[PDB]
């Protein structure tokens, strides 16, 4: 969540990580949750890069 909001310019606060954290766990994708929650629309080669990392640093 963090490299996403660091590549793409979002404003990162604790409560936005907090319900992409839970949501991402529970089992909404990567892409979907950055959609809805952080606001921003990825390309394939940034979920695929992210993903790579563990949730909280995705």
């Amino acid at each position: 969540i963090v490299w996403i909001a660091r590549q793409f310019g979002v404003h990162l606060t604790t409560k936005l990580t907090q319900k992409a954290l839970d949501l991402l766990s529970s089992g909404a994708s990567l892409g979907t949750v950055a959609a809805v929650i952080l606001g921003v629309t990825l390309p394939g080669w940034a979920v695929a890069a992210a993903g790579a990392l563990g949730g909280t640093a995705a």
